[PDB]
């Protein structure tokens, strides 16, 4: 172990080259300091650092033994006496994940220039979903401090581009993730259940309109639900089972929440809707916690009214906070998906907030932002795969 | 997207190489399938499958426009109607840890030739650190039903060369580790805690001599400890503390317990030494939970017996349990870590149970064999990076 040899070896991807390398430097003495090896498309790359005596490294029989053995095959290695090289690269700082139905390729080619213009060095990029959308990830070196222009850059490419396009820490600390939270009306549920409520009174087109004008933040979050529960006095309670029983789950919330199970995170729901309806299915769904407002009853019939206190938008990140100290879990290691200006605060103190088919209100402060309707999209942005996910299920 | 077309980019890396490739891929009607990219020692690799109307993959200006770009800059490329390749490689089944001190060539040698011989596929080689040891992964993707003989073979090339190997699934369950024990007395902490208090007694030799029998189980532990114990009667009380303050971690004990902190990892103890002794430090570590055994005191004075119930080898896997149950983790989530035979029942239904420094019989029962006196040792087999922890200390 006096000098450090750097040797390389490039070429179609053949059984024992490894092999075969690893035993020919084992003739002289070499001792290995780093290996990298991967085969993309059946071009495979090892690069090896080692050091032995300088002895061996400054006569020519190393280097003919090794040329002699890969060239003979049908590859190509060099050898080159490095002392200056790095032994082991650092760590990505960042992780950018790029979805799209489809991902052109101007849509890449503009994420690639949009990395470069900022000296951010690409450090490696894979797939990640084949299914239900075309999922890639680049982990990326970006300099300090150019981490804002970076998602502003990336931000544009996105609305310009038609692909979500997300930036996200990739520490240790950071990426350890622990606790989700979903809004549930048009985040894990499809449609929104108020709306189904009123639809039994004759006032869902009234109900609908005041919920898009607040779910854009055009109005105030609990005037907005007093007026809309309102147009509920006088039905019967029964109505609750009811639209209870007609719910149906975001396309993928199975599987989002099955393979969170999996990967050991509490799950939890925050909602202005009712406590009623969200307990029978967070029940179903095995969650471990439920904050939601509650509907006043008086002789089986609905008032009209919710029974304070209202959950609204300070009130998810209250609930959030809540759950996360509950649980154990620092609040930059929680995740928030929402869809709404209701849960713009919600998503601001969690560690990674998700804007899932969101409002522009929620999109302009969301960490991230899915555009497509699936919500297993939400794994591949906490670093899973669909690969993954199949392996796992097959598994049962 | 009529047919699917796979572009190949493989050179020495430089400036600009992603960013041209897909320009001009957008140039002609091209959507991304995959997309793959190196570089490893300068030596970049790009494979991207794409799908483009059956017009353009079947005329020369794809090819030429590809062909002219990437040529022109030093680099090379291949161009081919795939419609038969796979979209996006499946995960690995397995990963494969070495550490050495150092790792020769012929040790790394036997284990490639070792997992070639299983039919076992190399997906990818990766350093993970270069202090205090060199540790290497490899990731690889084992014919079902092989992994048995995989961890037989492995085992002999580990003890054959000198270095420690580890085979550990690499699914996304296995892989959400959440809770971690350590032994006490040599693992956790340097030496044996039980030898320090007989010294106060001029007992060392005696009660040292037992403990190595008792740590290789040679010795029923129960009738070992109060044999151990009892060469303490009529020390005062005090001993205990003194001993308190003379223990030193495990070297990279502190920074194995702040790294699982990092990664939320709920961290205990399960000892048959001395609640009294072990409580003072559990509390300066900051863990969750403590089993121990505990002495007897009259008058202020060791009586040389223990208040039971005694913690015996099975005992230890009991608070194992015990602990993973009120964290709410399950046991294929769970980590323990150990030395003597002490420990055999903990490590066996641990998750991954890892023998630290370990007497044979706990090497012959471990998933998992350490060599070297550094407990950090265990971040790597935990997934972890030297460079990562790095990064996360230095951001404090
Ligand atoms: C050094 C500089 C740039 C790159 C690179 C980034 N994207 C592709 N190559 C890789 C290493
Ligand atoms: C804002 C808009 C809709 C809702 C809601 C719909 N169903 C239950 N709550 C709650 C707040
Ligand atoms: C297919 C077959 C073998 C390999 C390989 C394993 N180790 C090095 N190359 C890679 C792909
Ligand atoms: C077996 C051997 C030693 C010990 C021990 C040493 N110090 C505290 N307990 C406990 C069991
Ligand atoms: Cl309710
Ligand atoms: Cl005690
Ligand atoms: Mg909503
Ligand atoms: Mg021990």
């Amino acid at each position: 172990p006096k000098v450090s040899v750097l040797i390389t070896v490039t070429g179609v991807d053949q059984p024992g080259v490894t092999a075969t390398l690893f035993e020919v430097l084992s003739r002289h003495g070499v001792e290995l300091l780093n290996v990298e090896q991967v085969v993309i498309r059946h071009r495979l790359t090892l690069g090896v650092l080692v050091c032995c005596p300088a002895d061996v490294a400054d006569g020519p029989a190393l280097r003919h033994d090794v040329e002699a053995a890969i060239r003979k095959v049908g590859l190509d290695v060099s050898i080159e006496r490095s002392d200056d090289v790095p032994i082991i690269r650092e760590p990505s700082t960042h992780t950018i994940f790029v979805l799209g139905r489809p991902i052109t390729a101007a849509a890449f080619g503009a994420v690639a220039r949009e990395v470069a213009a900022l000296g951010v060095n690409i450090d490696l990029i894979r797939g990640v979903s084949d299914y239900p959308v075309i999922g890639l990830e680049l982990r990326v070196s970006v300099p300090p401090g150019a981490d804002e222009a970076l998602r502003t850059a990336l931000n544009r490419v996105s609305s310009e581009e038609h692909v979500d396009v997300a930036v996200e820490d990739y520490t240790l600390e950071r990426r350890a993730k622990r606790l989700i939270v979903f809004d549930v009306d048009s985040t894990l549920v499809q449609g929104e259940v108020i709306e189904m409520l009123a639809a039994k009174a004759g006032a869902e087109g009234q109900v609908a309109a005041i919920t898009d004008a607040a779910m854009r933040g055009e109005l105030d979050f609990a005037q907005s639900l007093q007026q809309r529960v309102a147009t509920l006095a006088g039905l019967p309670a029964t109505v609750i089972d009811e639209v209870a029983g007609q719910l149906e789950l975001m396309p993928g919330a199975r599987t989002t929440l099955r393979t969170l199970r999996r990967l050991g995170y509490a799950c939890g729901v925050v909602s202005g809707g009712f406590r009623r309806i969200i307990e029978p299915l967070a029940e179903e769904l095995m969650l471990d916690y439920v904050a939601a407002n509650e509907l006043e009853i008086v002789d089986g019939t609905l008032t009209g009214r919710v029974v304070g206190p209202i959950i609204d938008r300070a009130g998810k990140a209250t609930a959030l906070r809540e759950f996360a100290q509950r649980a154990g879990v620092p609040m930059a290691q929680t995740v928030a998906v929402g869809d709404g200006a209701n849960d713009i605060d919600m998503l601001a103190a969690a560690g990674l907030g998700i804007a899932f088919n969101a409002k522009p209100a929620l999109r302009e402060v969301a960490d991230a932002s899915l555009s497509h309707p699936y919500l297993d999209t939400v794994l591949f942005l906490l670093g899973v795969t669909r690969g993954e996910i199949e392996a796992a299920d097959a598994i049962d």
